[PDB]
């Protein structure tokens, strides 16, 4: 516990036990000083963006926070391949987190030149919120993750939280949280921090993609003993009416009785990657599927997990349904299509309905000798009984967990975007470097000190997660499809550094390859 | 364990303990040789039936399997009557299965005559799949049950399984299961087989039909303390507008506050058994309620459990909603209505909405001095909170259990057709008689032997299920309605053999007679 | 473990036990920062050098590594003389390695002047790879050794590794190793590092040069009892043919039966140090002995160990066969002959064939009365049975060990260049100084931090090897030849510092002086 001795050792490995995995990831970080050690309110009318649909009121805090909730932080692509090809599912059992080798440096701008010099006295204060008293900002899939590549040094994001608003004004049911009102351990160079966490029991993820469809779960050789209504007409002409019943056999597959039905669907608009096929109109915002809350119009980004392209034609994709990842070096705004990785769910296609297609059809009017039968389309169908659905696939770039909001009720609280929903997720870890005021004036002044010393700190963070596993028991004969690296002579190794040092991931990687029966 | 001594004794009885039942059923079977000891693929393009809506790809195996999942296999009608009149519900606790007295006979066609002769050396191989690794074909309500009547000898169905397909072609996420890759016990005349099974805990079935409706669960003498909005107009003429509130009393029943609402409804078309009332059009396939999955159009055969005829008029029934059983000796195709038993749910009418009628009505446009109120019909309403529904009735011909597909989620996994859904149902029992090749050629040839000896085997199967019971506690005064045999002098005893030996069941038998309060 | 106290003591000595040696060597080092803390790919098309024969694809890492594999690192010339004159062979038993007194300094360029100032907080991270998971770069005889002379301070080389390539493009069977993905101990001023290693059992080196030739291993007084074919002709003239056999005596030495034969030979071109004798053509690359692998043309640098000048005339040497060392202060390119030390193997001349001369001669055509005998030369002869060879001599500048590539097979895995081949050599020791980022921007930015602080570190490395020995038992009468210092008054002491401080080694020193019988 002194300036000389190091406070911890770099540990980065994944040790694979038979029944479980342990992935340590150690990276180095730098924490600037945000908001000049101030709390401020962010409401849009201060930042502009005037509209009823985009309205927010909230506070920005000087505190930073570690967000590791993405997968690629904890898994090298080869640990990922080894994971998803050999296993039918996984769940995190435990979490260990260490923060060490912290060092606090002091910037000085003199006469045009800026000199950086160590500060041995200064402190950087940290706390984990284990009671879930603060707002939970991690689960929203914001950037600021531990970088994919263990070499790169990163910056730590700023913590701020929205609250209630009427337009740009606070209601007064709104809350102000002063983050510095919490019992935060503070530590200097020569001190280290750690805590342990144990994930609450959740269900295993499904890394398997079904090997037989839902609509076709039956013997193709044998008839059922139930009689569908085959033919309601004797023949052409007037007053020809009969009721003719027939066995539901293999010859007519669609009409057999099925005691399970596919999952719910909230329909999405269909956008084609081929450009000339899409309409020549601005349907982006207008034609999108929205859910309104309190007069706001939200957009439906990932939503009930449902297949996208429907089988033959992948030329198109849902307007807002599909997860969309940017490629390395992707611009901020108005990015061309090719520069963006569009995630596509083909593996969920057996269990769940297509995102862009109607759930079904329902009879409307009572038929009569005079009145013909009429059937309308089902655009949305919520949960029914005896309904089976499959959750959205979980990617290497996608979020691990989310916090299930504390409420009187929730149904199947698995996050729409993906991952593992938890009542008590692994806590937020917030960090700030204690302010050191520049020399005050001699005569006592009432006002708070507005002058500080430009300062930042650096260190290493060990994040060790323990993953429980579920291993493939399947007895299928033929070879199983799974994930591989293309062999053709590419200019660069995929998932490897470029010539100029940039790390990049060529395409998203789903979790579902191994197959399993319904 | 020799040719002489028998390997088991016929045991068929139902012994009724107070709190539980044990039903043994022993019957005799004959297992032919399917597919010439070959695996083959069944895809429709080989069998025809060209269309996009009916498409299947799958394999046919030589193996046979025992399917006892229907009730009438295990219950004599008198054990059924005794069951459903005395009890409020039941669940299977355990299962014991024995297969014994197996004998393998060898057919020879010589010079135009066919002679059957014992084969003492031959073997018939059996295995139960307890890990649920194979596809599960039992839960689809295919024929091939143990016959209703313990005397009749039956044939054992062929096992085949569908997989993924794009049209008639396999994807390659498809699986091929080689059934003979499993550790199957094989046994000769003088050997017997058995295993025991324990049903996983499920809910009791409801054999009771409610004694008071959902809409009318209140004191008819006393008013509520809540005020509905009675009258929005002062009187006729312009600018007469008021808000007049009134107590919701017995005088107006429909308007009282009710803290539970009926179960979900997916509307069905209404077909009348009286022929001249139905429309003169082909609405059978076109006007039916369908659920589409992956571009397929399924049909809705049993579906959310909901009443059928609505009260007064039973002259009609749902187009595809109702279970439909064929009478004994019913033709295969285009069967006349009278030859078919149409199952009707009147007992679920209190809890659940009518199949053929709208769930309700919802307001669309905001009213205004200019704009009148407008309300559209609800054709489908999924699960809401505080919603109560009742499951479909379970019949004497209907299936006992079904396998709840292994998936990330399912809601109320009770099978739509009926019975007891189970994550791990009682396993499939597959049987094949080991091939005996006819004399090969003397010189060694590489090719597999395509010539075998026509062969089949015969034996007895004891299926012993233990049923837990729930017994009627009801204190109602008057006599309870229940199931009886008509007394009028019929030509034949119902549920008894004909003159020429044919066994027949006159009408389906529901489980719901005894009444219970909501 | 603090800034004040030193973390280790300089220890440099060689203590000579009778049966073994222990050589400690402590030197001081400086580790810069390579590649701006980046990984980059080195493929030639980025660096040029376009050709099919020179093609490489690989990564450069910021990490440095210690390479001590040369001998002169561990042995003062007087410890070497004492070693090779008194001993018949040696092998390393153990290795101890300590790294201590590490100090990390921070450079700042301000207003044209560069000031160096201590950094007490910073860390330098180290790891030894004991599982041999990374590529092994030590065994290639690259420069960057511990300097010969314990005073000189040196720089630590950069680690980079080639992989598969098709031309300048990566295949995709290629691998990217991220060196920072390993569990590297990190340590500050006041911490030290060490590990111990135990060499796997290998054969003793041969420090002896044989005292009798292979072709002459027999009694010169006594005849053999075997009869060679002396004379096939009766005399001159037609049809004079006889078979005359004779004893193989001392009078004819070459023809006696010898039950061992010399080692294999892969012939080299003969280049004369006297210039006017060599041809007037560019034979350097064209006339060289090459081995092609995968369309590449390698060159044969040290190869099957074989004598060079053949006895009388040393005026010449093999074109590419002989090890070639540069003198101190030798230029980089197109160095004149005299400025370079050309290593010459005269001591292996008894066991092994000459590099520049044919292995032998073989009969081609069957002789006949018509057809004369014809014999071609053997340019290359691989291992035969009953073949004895001697390994290449090992020098004071030459490499100690090499890693025997992990493969299904290898024959006599003693490195062609020299030294001790080992399945598991002493591991690579890699070192990098953890990056400290310059002050980041206040507003959170996604991109990794590209700005760091110019930094390097310094310390001392103790490398302690334990050598097993084999001591001279020879009973020969006369005096044994061995290594000495010329007595003539030279301007400078050989193997000693110059006037201006430069250390230099005048000539290479072989291991073979002491003689031993075959």
């Amino acid at each position: 516990d002194g300036v000389g001795s190091s406070s911890g050792n770099w540990h980065c490995d994944s040790q694979w036990l038979g029944d479980r995995v342990i992935t340590t990831s150690t990276r180095t970080w730098a924490l600037p000083t945000y908001n000049n050690h101030l709390y401020k309110q962010i409401s849009n009318s201060t930042s502009g963006g005037s509209s009823n649909d985009n309205a927010y009121f909230g506070y920005s805090t000087p505190w930073g926070y570690f967000d590791f909730n993405r997968f690629h932080c904890h898994f090298s692509p080869r640990d990922w391949q080894r994971l998803i090809n050999n296993n039918w599912g996984f769940r995190p059992k435990r979490l260990n987190f260490k923060l060490f080798n912290i060092q606090v440096k002091e910037v000085t701008d003199n006469n045009g030149v800026k000199t950086i010099a160590n500060n041995l006295t200064s402190t950087v204060q940290v706390f984990t919120d284990s009671d879930y008293q603060l707002p939970y900002v991690l689960g929203s899939a914001h950037e600021g993750c531990l970088p994919p590549f263990p070499a790169d040094v990163f910056m730590i994001p700023q913590y701020g939280y929205l609250t209630l608003n009427d337009g740009s004004q606070a209601v007064g049911r709104s809350s102000f949280y002063c983050l510095e009102y919490f019992p935060s351990q503070m530590l200097r160079t020569g001190n280290n921090f750690q805590f342990s966490y144990e994930f609450e029991n959740v269900p295993f993820h499904s890394s398997y993609a079904h090997s037989q469809s839902l609509d076709r779960l039956m013997n193709p050789l044998i008839d059922q003993y139930l009689y569908y209504l085959s033919k309601t007409i004797n023949g052409s002409g007037q007053n020809q009416q009969t009721l003719k019943f027939s066995v539901a056999g293999p010859s007519n597959m669609a009409v057999q009785g099925r005691n399970y039905i596919p999952g719910p669907s909230y329909r999405q608009q269909r956008v084609s990657t081929t450009v000339t096929q899409n309409n020549n109109s601005e349907f982006a915002w207008p034609g999108a599927s929205s859910w309104a809350l309190n007069g706001r119009n939200s957009l439906m980004n990932p939503g009930p997990a449902m297949a996208s392209h429907k089988e033959g034609e992948d030329r198109f994709f849902p307007l807002s349904g599909s997860l969309i990842f940017g490629k390395q070096g992707t611009g901020r705004d108005n990015v061309d299509a090719d520069k963006v990785m569009i995630t596509n769910e083909e593996e969920i296609k057996t269990t769940n309905p297509v995102a862009t297609e109607s759930y079904g059809q329902v009879a409307t009017n009572h038929q009569s000798a005079q009145a013909q039968a009429q059937t309308g389309w089902v655009q949305n169908q919520g949960i029914l009984p005896g309904m089976v659905w499959q959750d959205r696939d979980v990617y290497l770039q996608g979020p691990i967990w989310a916090k299930i909001p504390h409420t009187d009720g929730n149904f199947h609280p698995s996050p729409l975007m993906g991952g593992f929903g938890m009542k008590h997720p692994p806590p937020q870890i917030l960090i700030k470097n204690t302010p050191v005021p520049a020399d005050p004036p001699t005569a006592f002044n009432k006002d708070k000190l507005n002058s500080f010393i430009t300062q930042y700190s650096t260190g290493q963070v060990s994040v060790e997660i323990e993953w429980e596993l579920q291993k493939e028991n399947s007895k299928r004969w033929n070879p199983e499809i799974q994930y591989t690296s293309n062999y053709y002579k590419s200019n660069n190794v995929e998932f490897a550094v470029n010539t100029e040092g940039v790390y990049s991931e060529p395409r998203p990687i789903g979790t579902r390859y191994l197959t399993r029966n319904l």
